C-alpha cells in the first residue's frame, strides 16, 4: 500500500516536477516576487476583453509557459487536473477545451493547487498517466461572486528526472468548527490546515525538524498565529519553520499558494537553499447559496511535499 | 502501464462495486424504476426545511444505504469522491463535513457519477486508498441555479474496493471536452452528443474493441433528442451500436442528471442477476453556470466512461 497512516499518500516512483509555469496581474507584479513570475501584467484586465478572458489568459499563459519549458505540445501531456480558486470553474473548462487534453475537473477552492497536484501525483505513480498538466486561477476582479491574489500557476509532472520531485502527499478532510463570518476566513480555515498538518507529521512519523520550511497557503495573518496555536495544543511545534504564502507576495484567502510555491518556493528549492518543505494550501467551501443562508463555513487543506533532487 | 491507448485507464487487480445506495423524490419514485431505489420520498423536500437540506439529506441516505449494505462506518472508508450539480459547496463539501472521510471535491456536472468511480477506482488499483465511497446529487427545485441567477431529484453513491463483489470494475475513459458551438442552454442534449460520441469512439479504439463485446452501452443524459444524434455520430466514425444503446435519460421517467442512480438501482441489479454481463456507461456532462449561459458563450461538455462486468 501506498497510502500511509490514514491520508498520505507515499509515492514509490521517481516522481518529478519538471517545469512550472505563472502569470500574475499589477498588484502581484509590484510585490516582492514580481520578478518571478512568468507572465507579469501592469493592468488587471492583462490586455484581454474583459474579466473572463482576463482569468483564461492567465491560466493560458501559465500552462503554455510551463509547456514552453520542457518544449512540450499539448498532445503530450495524458491527463489535465485543474479549477478555479474561486470561481465555477469558468476558466478551466475554457482552457481545457482548448488544451484537448483528457480533463479531470476539480472544485475550485483555494485547496485546489495542492488538491491537483495530489491527484496527478497518484496517477502518475500507479501507471495511468506518463505526464500530467495541474493548473488553477483566480482573478481578484471577480472573487466577489461568493455572496484574492490575480494569477495562474501550472505545473508538468511525470516519471522523467527534474530539478524537484514530490515524495508525498496529505488529502484533507472536511474540518467546520462554526465560523459563518465570510470576512472571518482566517479563523475558519487554521483548524483545517492544522488538521492536514498534524495528520501528515503523524502518518510518517515525521516531526517540523524534518522539513527545511513548513509553507501554508491563504491563512495570512489573521489566521497563521491560530495555525501555530492550534499546533501547539497538539504537541507539534512548528517555531520559526512556518511561514504563509499570502504574506510573500506583497509588501507592507487570497488563492496566492500556486504563484508562489512555483515562482519562488520551487527557486529556492532548485538552488539548494530549501531541501524539503511541505506546502499546504487551504481552502474555505463556500459560494453565494451558503452565504446567503449564513450557514457555517467548511475548510479543507491538502499539502504536498516538495524536495530537491 | 495501466494507461492503455490515449485515455483508457485498465486495472489491473482486483476492483468491484460492493455496493451501491440510491435516495430519490416522489417524480422517480412514480416512475418505472420507482421501486428499485433504496430510499424514496412523497414530496421534494424530503421531510427537510429547504432545498438544501433537502438534497444533503438524499445523498446522506445514498451514502448510508451503500455502507449499511456492507456493514461498513465512515471510518472505515480512506477516501471520498464526490461533487453536485450546483456547485455551490452546499451539498457534497456538508456531506463531506460529517462522514469526515479524506475527501476530494470534483466539479459537479452531468458526467461527474462516472469522473468519481473513474477516480476512485484508478487510486484503489494504485495502492492508494483500501475502499472508496463516490456519491453525487442533484435536485430539480435548484436545477434552474445552474443557468441563472426534467432534472432528477436524488442521489447515487457506491461503495468500491478489492475486496470481491457481484460487480468487477475492468476499466474507465477520461474524457477530453468537446464543444462544437452550442450556445442553446436546451439543446443540452445536442451539445453534449459530440462529447459522448468522442469518450465512446475512443474508449473503443483504445482496447481494440467493438459495440459487439459489451451487452449494454449506456449513456447519462442523452435523452430524446440527444440519443439519435450520438448514433449518427458514431456511424460517421464507422461505429454502430445498433439497438445496444440506451440512455438513462429515456428509462427513468436532457442534461438531467440520472445517470448514478439509473446505474446503481437498475443497472447493477442487472448485471448481478446475470441478465447483462459487460456494460459501458458513459456519464455525459454540460460544463456551466450562470457566468457562461449569461454571456451566451457556447458550452463545453465532457464525457467519462467506466465498463462494469458481473463478476
Amino acid at each position: 500500500m501506498k497510502l500511509t497512516g490514514k491520508q498520505t499518500w507515499e509515492f514509490e516512483n521517481p516522481l518529478f516536477v519538471n517545469s512550472s509555469g505563472t502569470a500574475v496581474g499589477p498588484k502581484e507584479k509590484e510585490g516582492p516576487l514580481g520578478h518571478l513570475f512568468d507572465k507579469s501584467y501592469d493592468e488587471m484586465h492583462c490586455n484581454q476583453k474583459n474579466w473572463e478572458m482576463a482569468e483564461r489568459k492567465l491560466m493560458e499563459d501559465a500552462v503554455q509557459s510551463a509547456l514552453s519549458k520542457q518544449n512540450l505540445k499539448k498532445e503530450d501531456i495524458d491527463i489535465f487536473l485543474a479549477g478555479d480558486l474561486l470561481n465555477q470553474n469558468v476558466t478551466a473548462n475554457y482552457v481545457a477545451r482548448h488544451l484537448k487534453i483528457p480533463f479531470l475537473c476539480l472544485f475550485g477552492a483555494c485547496s485546489t493547487s495542492m488538491e491537483s497536484i495530489a491527484i496527478s501525483s497518484a496517477l502518475i505513480d500507479g501507471g495511468f498517466a506518463k505526464r500530467a498538466l495541474a493548473a488553477t486561477s483566480s482573478h481578484n476582479a471577480t472573487a466577489e461572486r461568493q455572496f484574492t491574489v490575480t494569477g495562474s500557476g501550472a505545473v508538468v509532472l511525470s516519471q522523467q528526472p527534474g530539478g524537484i520531485k514530490i515524495t508525498s502527499a496529505t488529502v484533507g478532510r472536511v474540518i467546520d468548527l462554526g465560523i459563518t463570518d465570510s470576512q472571518d476566513m482566517g479563523s475558519a480555515m487554521a483548524p483545517a490546515a492544522a488538521d492536514t498538518i498534524k495528520q501528515h507529521l503523524e502518518d510518517l512519523g515525521r516531526t517540523p525538524d524534518d522539513y527545511d520550511l513548513i509553507l501554508t497557503g491563504d491563512l495570512s495573518g489573521v489566521g497563521s498565529p491560530i495555525l501555530k496555536d492550534l499546533l501547539k495544543e497538539e504537541g507539534i511545534n512548528v517555531g520559526t519553520k512556518h511561514n504563509d504564502c499570502g504574506l510573500m507576495i506583497y509588501t507592507p484567502g487570497c488563492a496566492c499558494s500556486a504563484v508562489v510555491t512555483f515562482a519562488h518556493i520551487f527557486k529556492e528549492i532548485e538552488a539548494g537553499r530549501l531541501n524539503r518543505v511541505l506546502v499546504v494550501a487551504t481552502g474555505a467551501l463556500l459560494s453565494p447559496t451558503i452565504i446567503q443562508q449564513k450557514e457555517s463555513i467548511p475548510c479543507i487543506a491538502h499539502g504536498v511535499v516538495f524536495e530537491r533532487a
